[PDB]
């Protein structure tokens, strides 16, 4: 279809109606316009859209050609270009000021920006701003700039360290604009992630102090911002550095801010606010892997007046009630990462934090001679590392998740809150189990499935955590599962096997059914590089005809729904070819097991991310069905089985308490009387 109809403008003309041959070129029809418009020089005019934010149609561009509207020719882009390096490098308050408001605008534009660069944008800027006299339309500035470094073509060093403490006075200026010191704010952190002098340098452009008050600040956004940042500071610190850091960080009561304005900001948090906060979290944690990293050296004795009085105030070989691995040097055992130093940290905080249950649990099972003592050096270190993992402490998360744990937050060692609550439920489902020292391991794993479970729970509390050790269960939950796998078995007695093959099918069906309901509401998606508000999350809808997906766009929130129509509206469905998931879209690590890449004619397609394995299955498979394909996460099968348990069990109705027929009697021959018995 190398053609194109549209209608056209000009000033002064009614539309000039060009079915434009796309083989033919972009400048050629061009000029087939232009001097068909007596536009001399047809190159010196470019085309956006007549209509809203209207930017340029080039190779990509007018990939993104489309028929159906008119469109927006004027200056060439450099035209346009010298024409604002004239009006906002003028002090012409008329011409700055509207040509900036539209700079402003254009600088969505990249093209354009490397032209821009071209007429040095970046300098006008930096000179606009630290010249102005106590300079707004710097609102615009500001924005141009930004989707200008936001194109990243950018080199950043330009922006002078000096020009940069220009920004630091900006910043701590009266704290300027959401809009003005957020954007800032955001450069800012940039900048950061570009390299280490900018980061130090930055450090030496800012304090804290300075940080604090605006987090403090209500506004989701500027917090969001803020907080960010301060993600970034540490993340790219020395340690060393980053310790005093931390130090400082948290001795500002750090956590209290959290809990009022963010934890306690029932005005909800920022998907992404709440991601970066999912990030946060990880930091502070990972902070002291370290320790979780740092060994011990068992033949020094510091150590062992750490342990011994430790011992002692838990008691006012010496060490074999101490129920260790080891009782001659279980430090040895700490001299091993994990945890190596880590776990004696925690016994002293369980210790000083609880010295009463402390002391308790310590002769607690170093006393009985059951099979219900505790390994106690093993018992630690496994906790501990156990723990470490299914944190995963020392890790780099992505932008990937947006949740995180307030009980985490509801101490600022909430963690060692979180040791002694297990170390309670463990010696408490230990007898639970009644277990032994083999089983442990089990235990533990159960345990960390428990805490896992537990975290099923996704509290909020590490009381309401403890509402959550009352909320276990001890063997329902083996219960439920396996209870599943022996029902299915029974059930797959012959007879009760029979129709349990031939209806399952429309059973899964009704699954499909429902699944038609599920992608005919649509969904939202994460987009990828789609940061720095545009609708990474995207969502969706469908028409009933199943036929053209009616999809949407949103954004990663506080609160709730955003179902924005987008362009990411409208597409024919069965046309689609397939769906893959995972590796092929193909450029951390979990997101690939939510992301799934639909394509289509022939690279006509998008990679895609689902906002839950829910939702995973859910397009998948409902999708499958679009396709006429099977749906796949057994999940599917598990609500099958559902349906088919109880489906069935209305057949057991059809005979209850009635033995069941395993050896199928036969048809006796069919009586020749068709003179019937009686009529009917």
């Amino acid at each position: 279809a190398d053609i194109v109809k549209v209608a056209i403008e000009w000033p002064g003309a009614y539309p000039k109606l060009m079915e434009i041959d796309q083989k033919k070129p972009l400048s050629a029809i061009i000029k087939e316009v232009c001097d068909g418009w007596s536009l001399a020089n047809h190159e010196y005019f470019a085309l956006q859209h007549a209509d809203s934010s209207n930017f340029y149609i080039t190779e990509k561009n007018r990939n993104e050609i489309k028929n159906g509207t008119i469109l927006r020719l004027t200056t060439s882009p450099a035209q346009n270009a010298q024409q604002l390096h004239e009006r906002i490098q003028s002090s012409s308050m008329d011409a700055k000021l509207e040509a900036l408001k539209d700079l402003a605008s254009l600088s969505r534009d990249v093209t354009f920006a490397q032209e821009f660069i071209n007429l040095d944008g970046i300098s006008l800027l930096t000179q606009m701003v630290e010249s102005g006299t106590e300079l707004d339309m710097l609102s615009f500035t500001l924005t141009a700039f930004v989707e200008l470094m936001d194109h990243g073509i950018v080199s950043w060093d330009t922006f002078s360290v000096a020009f940069i403490k220009k920004i630091a006075s900006f910043v701590n200026k009266s704290a300027i604009d959401i809009s003005i010191l957020q954007r800032s704010l955001a450069i800012l952190e940039s900048m950061v992630l570009n390299s280490h002098d900018l980061y130090q340098k930055v450090a030496q452009e800012i304090t804290i102090g300075q940080l604090i008050p605006h987090l403090q600040g209500s506004d989701q956004e500027i917090q969001t911002y803020t907080i960010a940042v301060i993600n970034a500071l540490f993340l790219k610190a020395p340690d060393e550095r980053r310790q005093e850091m931390a130090n400082i960080l948290a001795q500002k009561q750090l956590r209290s801010i959290i809990l009022t304005h963010v934890i306690r900001a029932q005005r909800a948090i920022n998907n992404e606010m709440a991601h970066q906060l999912y990030v946060l979290q990880v930091l502070t944690f990972n902070l002291l892997e370290d320790r979780m990293m740092t060994k011990m050296d068992p033949q020094d004795q510091a150590q062992r007046d750490i342990i011994f009085e430790l011992r002692r105030i838990a008691f006012d070989r010496d060490y074999k009630k101490l129920g260790f691995i080891n009782h001659v040097n279980p430090a040895m055992d700490f001299t091993q990462t994990p945890p190596g130093m880590l776990a004696l940290d925690n016994m002293l905080y369980f210790a000083k934090h609880h010295q009463d249950a402390y002391i308790r649990i310590v002769l607690e099972n170093s006393s009985r001679e059951d099979k219900h003592e505790c390994p106690f050096g093993r018992s630690s270190i496994e906790l501990t590392k156990m723990l470490c993992e299914i944190l995963k402490v020392g890790e780099l998360p992505s932008e990937t998740c947006n949740d995180f744990h307030p009980m985490f937050f509801t101490h600022d060692r909430s963690f060692e809150e979180f040791f002694c609550i297990c170390i309670q439920l463990l010696n408490k489902t230990w007898k639970e189990m009644r277990a032994t020292s083999e089983d442990f391991n089990k235990v533990m794993q159960v345990v960390k499935e428990q805490v896992m479970r537990a975290l099923t729970t996704k509290p909020s509390s590490l009381d309401q955590f403890k509402s959550k050790l009352q909320n276990l269960s001890y063997t329902e939950i083996l219960k439920i599962r396996q209870s599943e796998r022996m029902n299915q078995e029974d059930f797959q007695s012959r007879p009760i096997l029979e129709l349990k093959e031939k209806i399952q099918p429309e059973i899964l069906e009704l699954i499909k059914q429902q699944r038609l309901n599920r992608l005919v509401e649509g969904t939202c998606f994460r987009k990828l590089n789609a940061r720095r508000r545009q609708d990474k999350f995207w969502y969706c809808r469908l028409s009933p005809n199943h036929k053209v997906l009616h999809y949407g766009d949103l954004e990663e929130s506080p609160q709730g729904e955003v179902p924005h129509d987008s362009l990411q509206d409208k597409l024919p469905v069965a046309d689609i070819k397939a769906v893959v998931t995972g590796k092929d879209c193909p450029h951390n690590k979990e997101v690939l097991e939510l992301a799934f890449s639909i394509l289509y004619d022939s690279n006509c397609q998008l990679n895609f991310i689902a906002p839950d394995k829910h939702e995973y299955c859910i397009w998948t498979d409902g999708l499958n069905a679009l396709l006429g394909k099977d749906m796949m996460s057994d999940l599917t099968r598990n609500d099958l089985d559902t349906l088919l348990s109880m489906e069935i069990k209305l057949r057991l109705l059809d005979l209850e308490n009635i033995q069941i027929p395993d050896a199928p009697p036969p048809i006796p021959k069919e009586p020749s009387n068709y003179d019937f018995v009686y009529d009917c």
